[PDB]
């Protein structure tokens, strides 16, 4: 499955019990919204268990402070970002911008390879994502 990601499922998203998180922060406006949003239900059916795949809608207004959060500005959209939570918190970027299944599903078997560079999250986690 993929969920949705807002402000009101962030707790729900992060106060679960799998710390690895893929996050496509897609513009609802972008072209073939229906097409990248498939792409990466595609690639989550490979990752099941393993790696929660959520997307956040980049034009909405009420997702700027996730936006700003992860470091990405509207314009930047779409974008893919890895997060791991155990236990600090840890962003992980893709090589390539490329949004196909397959780009995703490989950025994902890098990152489970360790193959992938890490950056440190140095802003604790909002106290409404729990």
């Amino acid at each position: 499955l993929v969920i949705e990601f807002t402000e009101q499922t962030a707790p729900k998203i992060f106060g679960g019990e799998i710390k690895t998180h893929i996050l496509l922060f897609l513009p609802k406006s972008v072209s073939d919204y229906d097409g990248k949003l498939s792409n990466f239900k595609t690639a989550a059916e490979s990752f099941k268990g393993k790696i929660l795949f959520a997307f956040i809608d980049s034009d909405h207004t009420d997702n700027q402070r996730i936006l700003e959060f992860f470091g990405l500005k509207k314009e930047e959209c779409p974008a893919v970002r890895l997060i791991t939570l155990e236990e600090e918190m840890t962003k992980y970027k893709p090589e390539s911008e490329e949004l196909t299944a397959e780009r995703i599903t490989e950025f994902c078997h890098r990152f489970l390879e360790g193959k992938i560079k890490p950056h440190l999250m140095s802003q604790e986690l909002p106290e409404d994502w729990d």
